[PDB]
C-alpha cells in the first residue's frame, strides 16, 4: 500500500485518485457510511457531497424561487397569487436523488479504477505505518480490517459544535435539518456563520401559514470576517424579507414545551418560543475517533498541525482538510490534495497558495468574495484606496424589491495599485467573483480592471467601472480628498 | 467652443463630458431628439439608452422569467398552471419609464454643468472649423444655430439596414419592436445577428395563444463569428424552448396579405405568413446627414477612416462609435472617447485597445465570450490546445430543462499557455465572462486559471476546472492524444 486515505470527502478523494489516476499508486480510502443520511450524515463523497455544498446549493435555489415568482410581476407576469405554496417534501426529494446519484457514482468510481480500494469503517491510527477499520467509533469495537501501508493521509475533515449549553439536546445541527420530514415552522438558526445565514433564507422560502425565521448570533452584525459594507447590506435586505434577526443574544439554555415547542432562554434573560432550533455557531476538526497519539500526531488549537507541504510532524504522515482547522471549504481541500500527491509521488513538489481565496455565501441576496477586507488591510498597509459602488440596479426599481441594492467594492494598496479585495453582494455575485479570484492571482491592480473594458449592461461592469477612489485610509484612519 | 459633438450617445456623451468635467473646457452637444420613442428613436442619451442595450435587457429579464416560473415547479413550487400569462403592454410601460428617467436625467446633466451646452437639431459638417445644426435631416432645412469650434468629434453611431428588396415596407427594424402596441402572434426575426436572436426569446416568451416566433438566416447557422460549440448549442436550446429557426433562408419579397398578414416569399420559393417581419441583418453608420465632403473627411469600407487616436484624417475632426464600422457595442465607443479627450486635451496620450474584448449575447440561454474563436485562432497560431466542458449543471438535471448544457471553453496558443479565448453559454454567462475579460488583459495564461481555487459551487468554478485539454489544432488540423 502506497498510501491510505482516511475520509473519503472532498480533500481525501481527491488525493486518493491523482495518486492512483496518475502515479499508478494503489491506494485505501476508508470513510464510515456510502450513502448519504441518518445516522452518520456524512458518506463516501464527503461532507460537501453528502450534506455540505452540494445538498445545499440547490435548496438555496429552490429558495430563490420565491423572489422570482413575486419579481415577475413587476415585469407583467400576472396569475392567481393566492394559489401558490412550496412543498418541501418535494425539495428533500429531488435533493436525495442527486447526493445518492453522486453517493452512487463514486461507488461505481471504485469499482472501475485498479489501484483504488475502499472499506467500510471507523478507521483510525494505529503505529507510524499501520491503520486499523474498526467496526464503529469506539477504538474497542470490532476491528474489520488492518491496512499497512506507507504513507498516511489524515483527511476526516470537521462535524457541528454544539455547546455545552443545558437543553442542548433538543437542538439540531444543519445535519439534520437536510432530513426534516415537516419543514420549520418558527426556526430560530444560532450563529452569524454562513451557514445560518443561508439555511436562514431556505427556512424563510418554505415558511407556513404564520412562519416566521428567526436568526440570532451574539455578537453586533451577521457573517464576521466579512467587510463592513457586504454585513450591513444583507442585514438590511434579509430584513426586508421577514426574516428577524435578532444581534446580542445567546442561548443560555433550551427548555422542551408543553405541546412539542421549545423554549429558548437567551442570556439577556429575553424568552421566545420556536419549533426548530439549529445550531450552527462552528465546526470541529473530527481527530478523536482517529487515536493518533498510538503514532504521536500533534495536535494544536484543535486542528492537525501541519506545514506548507501538509506534512504533519510524524514523517509520511500527513494532513489535509477541515481537520486542519483554517479555512473550510471544498476547493481548498482539493486545492491541499492535488499539491500534497504531486510533490509526495512526483518530480516537481508543489505548496498550496491559502491567500486571495474566492468564496461566495449563498445567502438571499448571495455575496461573493475574495481578498481583504477593509479594516484588516487598513493595518497591513500604510495606506489603502476603497473604490464602492452601492446602488438598486434597473430591474429591481421596477421589480418591486427596490432594496435590493448591489453593492461591489474594491480595495487597494494605494502604493502601487494593487488589488487587496474584491467584495460584491447582489444576485449572482458568487458567479462574478470567481474571475476576479483569477485576476487577483496575476497580482492585479485596481487600473488593470478599469482598463478593461465592460461587458454592458451587466453587474459585472461594476468591476471596472471605478477610477476614482471612494476614501482611503491612511495609516489606519478614513480620509478624503477636499 | 473648445470642441462640438454631433451625437449625444455612449460614445459623444462620455466625452463631452470627461471634456469638461476633467479638463474645464467647454463644448457644446447636438442630438436630434429628447425623450426615446418615435419619430427618430434614437434620442439624449443614444441608441444603447433609447432604444439599445438598456430597453432590452430589461425585456430579456422580463423574458427570462417564463423559464423560472416553469423550473420552479421542480423544485417544489405549485400553482394553478393554467392561470399564468404575461402583459407585453405591462413590459413597454416599465421600459418606457426607465429610458424617460435617463433621458429626464441626461437633461439635468446639461443643466447644471458649467461648460456644456446642448442644442436641439441635425448638426451636419460645414467646414473645417464650423458645424451648422440645421432644422431637419435635409441639408437644405430651417438652420437652427451655426457651431465654430477648435475641434470636431464625430458620433453619430448607426442606424437599421433594411435590403432593397420589395414590400420592404412593410417590415420593421428592432427600433419599432420597442414600441409594438400588441405583442407579435407569429413572428420573423431576419438574420442570425445577437439582436435577432434576442428579439426570438423575448417574443416567444410573450407569445399569445397560437403564438410561434421563426427565426431566418441565409447562412447554415445563427451567430455568425462565435465559437461554433456555442452556435450548435444554442441552436438546439432555442429549439428546444419552442423557436423556430430557418437555416439557408433568406426573404426574396415581402406581401401584404388580404387581411392585414404579411406572406413573406423566400429565395428557396418558401413561403410563410406571419403578423410581423422584423429586420435585423445589419446595421451602417449615419454619415449620410453628417455631409463631411464640406470639410473632405474620409469615408472607406462605410465608416469613417481613422487611425489608433481617433484622428480621422482631417487634423482637428475625430471619429469614435459605430460610425467607424468596426465592433458596434457601447463600452468600446465609451473606452474610445475616454481616450480620445485625454489624449487631446491632456498631458498623457491614449490609444484604445480593440483586443480581447469582452462581450455577451442575451439570448436565452445567454451566452458570454472574449477573446478568439477555435477557427481563427487556429489559423493564426501553429499550436493551438482547446479546453471543453460541456454538461448540464445539478440544477437543470431537475427543474425539468434537461436541455440546458452549460458550455465553458477556454481555447490557448499551447507555445506558453496564453489564453487566446474564452466562450461560455448558460445562465449568467454574461456575469461570469466580465472578470476573465480582466484576466486576458493580463495576458494570463491556461495556468493561471487551473492553479485558482475554485468558488464551489458555481458555473464558474469550470474555468478553473481544466488542466487536460480536450483536442489541439497543429498547423490548423484537429489533433489529439493517444
Ligand atoms: C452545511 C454546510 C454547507 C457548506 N457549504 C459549502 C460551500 O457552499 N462551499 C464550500 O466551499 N464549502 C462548504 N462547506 C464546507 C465544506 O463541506 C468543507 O470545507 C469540505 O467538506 C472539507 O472537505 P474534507 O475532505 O476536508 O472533509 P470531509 O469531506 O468531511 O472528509 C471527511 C469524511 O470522512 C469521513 N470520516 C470522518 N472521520 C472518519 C474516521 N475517523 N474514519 C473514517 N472516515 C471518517 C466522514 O464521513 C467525512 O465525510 C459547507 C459545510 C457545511 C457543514
Ligand atoms: C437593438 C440593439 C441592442 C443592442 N444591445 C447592445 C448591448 O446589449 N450591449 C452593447 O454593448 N451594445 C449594444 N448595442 C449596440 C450599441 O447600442 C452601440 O454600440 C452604441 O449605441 C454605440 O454608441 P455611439 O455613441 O457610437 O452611437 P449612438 O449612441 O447612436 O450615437 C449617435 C446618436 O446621435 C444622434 N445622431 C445621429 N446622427 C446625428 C446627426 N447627423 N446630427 C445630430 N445627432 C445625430 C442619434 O440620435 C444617436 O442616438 C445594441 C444595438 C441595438 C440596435
Ligand atoms: C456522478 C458521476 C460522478 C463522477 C464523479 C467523478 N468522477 C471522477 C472524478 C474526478 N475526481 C475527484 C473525486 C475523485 C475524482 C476525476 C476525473 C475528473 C473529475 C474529478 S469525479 C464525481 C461525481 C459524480 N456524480
Ligand atoms: C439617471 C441619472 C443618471 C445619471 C447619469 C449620469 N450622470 C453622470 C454620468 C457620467 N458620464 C457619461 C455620460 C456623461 C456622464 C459621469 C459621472 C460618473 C458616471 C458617468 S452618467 C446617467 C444616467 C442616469 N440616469
Amino acid at each position: 500500500f502506497d498510501l491510505v486515505v482516511i475520509g473519503a470527502g472532498s480533500g481525501g478523494l481527491e488525493a486518493a485518485w491523482n495518486a492512483a489516476t496518475l502515479y499508478k499508486k494503489r491506494v485505501a480510502v476508508i470513510d464510515v457510511q456510502m450513502v448519504h443520511g441518518p445516522p452518520f450524515f456524512s458518506a463516501l463523497g464527503g461532507t460537501c457531497v453528502n450534506v455540505g455544498c452540494v445538498p445545499k446549493k440547490l435548496m438555496v435555489t429552490g429558495a430563490q424561487y420565491m423572489e422570482h415568482l413575486r419579481e415577475s410581476a413587476g415585469f407583467g407576469w400576472e396569475f392567481d397569487r393566492t394559489t401558490l405554496r412550496a412543498e418541501w417534501k418535494n425539495l428533500i426529494a429531488v435533493k436525495d436523488e442527486a447526493v445518492l446519484n453522486i453517493n452512487k457514482s463514486y461507488d461505481e468510481m471504485f469499482r472501475d479504477t485498479e489501484g483504488l480500494e475502499f472499506f467500510l469503517g471507523w478507521g483510525s491510527l494505529e503505529s507510524k505505518n499501520v491503520v486499523n477499520v474498526r467496526e464503529s467509533a469506539d477504538p474497542a469495537s470490532a476491528v474489520k480490517e488492518r491496512l499497512e501501508t506507507e504513507h498516511i493521509l489524515l483527511a476526516s475533515g470537521s462535524w457541528p459544535h454544539m455547546p455545552n449549553i443545558p437543553g442542548i439536546e433538543h437542538c439540531i445541527s444543519s445535519n439534520e435539518a437536510f432530513y426534516l420530514p415537516e419543514p420549520p415552522r418558527r426556526v430560530l438558526t444560532v450563529g452569524g456563520g454562513f451557514i445560518s445565514v443561508e439555511f436562514a433564507g431556505i427556512f424563510n422560502a418554505y415558511k407556513p401559514k404564520d412562519g416566521q425565521v428567526t436568526l440570532c448570533y451574539r455578537g453586533e452584525m451577521i457573517l464576521r470576517g466579512f467587510d463592513h459594507t457586504l454585513r450591513e447590506e444583507l442585514t438590511k435586505q434579509l430584513t426586508a424579507n421577514g426574516i428577524q434577526i435578532l444581534t446580542k443574544e445567546n442561548p443560555a439554555k433550551v427548555e422542551l414545551n408543553a405541546d412539542g415547542s421549545k423554549s429558548v432562554t437567551f442570556e439577556s434573560g429575553k424568552k421566545m418560543d420556536f419549533d426548530l432550533v439549529m445550531m450552527a455557531i462552528g465546526r470541529s476538526p473530527r481527530t478523536k475517533d482517529l487515536q493518533l497519539q498510538n503514532a504521536g500526531v500533534m495536535i494544536k488549537n484543535g486542528g492537525v498541525q501541519v506545514d506548507e507541504y501538509s506534512r504533519t510532524n510524524v514523517s509520511n504522515i500527513y494532513a489535509i482538510g477541515d481537520v486542519t482547522n483554517r479555512v473550510m471549504l471544498t476547493p481548498v481541500a482539493i486545492n491541499e490534495a492535488a499539491a500534497l500527491v504531486d510533490t509526495v509521488f512526483g518530480t516537481t513538489p508543489r505548496k498550496t497558495d491559502h491567500t486571495r481565496v474566492a468564496s461566495a455565501v449563498f445567502s438571499i441576496p448571495p455575496i461573493g468574495t475574495c481578498g481583504l477586507i477593509e479594516e484588516v488591510a487598513s493595518k497591513r498597509y500604510e495606506v489603502v484606496a476603497v473604490y464602492l459602488s452601492s446602488f438598486t440596479p434597473l430591474m429591481h426599481k421596477v421589480s418591486g424589491s427596490k432594496y435590493k441594492t448591489f453593492v461591489a467594492k474594491i480595495i487597494t494598496n494605494h502604493s502601487d495599485g494593487t488589488v487587496l479585495g474584491v467584495h460584491l453582494l447582489g444576485d449572482n455575485a458568487p458567479e462574478i467573483i470567481q474571475g476576479i479570484g483569477i485576476c487577483l492571482k496575476l497580482n492585479a491592480k485596481i487600473s488593470d480592471f478599469y482598463n478593461t473594458i465592460g461587458v454592458h449592461p451587466t453587474s459585472a461592469e461594476e468591476l471596472c467601472s471605478m477610477r476614482t477612489p471612494s476614501y482611503y485610509y491612511v495609516k489606519g484612519e478614513k480620509m478624503e480628498k477636499p
